[PDB]
């Protein structure tokens, strides 16, 4: 069955810019600005669109060794990108992939919204728990806050 959960988080960058970054080029970016989160990112098949499979790996002493994402749909125009956690880390005999989508959204301050979708599909109706959902969120702000910080402190990078 699926479980569902919606949160959203705020950033300082204009959205089109952070898309560009946090999105477009997280595979360089988040082992660059979070390497205490992500130890490396590595392409294993695809040239970026829909079925793109990368090796997201995490540092020694986290609770998982690293996770497989597949690009699902990339919407340059929106701002939207939708990918799964295929293998890896929590994915197994309970939980058969993370279906995810990111939306984000300019706010007139020159700021954006960020609107997070995630649903745990799982075999066998083992139950997903807060404690778990507490974790991904702490690292997608973990590694948003990183790349906010980037984008301030490096002008010239992503125009
Ligand atoms: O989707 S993520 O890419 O990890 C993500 C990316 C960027 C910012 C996020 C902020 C809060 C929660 C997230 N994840 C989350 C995890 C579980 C349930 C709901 C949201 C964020």
């Amino acid at each position: 069955g699926v479980f569902n959960y919606e949160t959203e988080a705020t950033s300082v960058i204009p959205a089109a810019r952070l898309f560009k970054a946090f999105i477009l080029d997280g595979d360089n970016l988040f082992p660059k600005v979070a390497p205490q989160a992500i130890s490396s990112v590595e392409n294993i098949e695809g040239n970026g669109g829909p079925g793109t499979i990368k090796k997201i790996s995490f540092p020694e002493g986290f609770p998982f060794k690293y996770v497989k994402d597949r690009v699902d749909e990339v919407d340059h125009t929106n701002f939207k990108y939708s990918y799964s956690v295929i293998e890896g880390g929590p994915v197994g005999d309970t939980l058969e992939k993370i279906s995810n989508e990111i939306k984000i959204v300019a706010t007139p301050n020159g700021g954006s919204i960020l609107k997070i979708n995630n649903k745990y599909h799982t075999k066998g109706d083992h139950e997903v728990k807060a404690e778990q959902i507490k974790a991904s969120k702490e690292m997608g702000e973990t590694l948003l806050r990183a790349v906010e910080s980037y984008l301030l402190a490096h002008s010239d990078a992503y125009n």
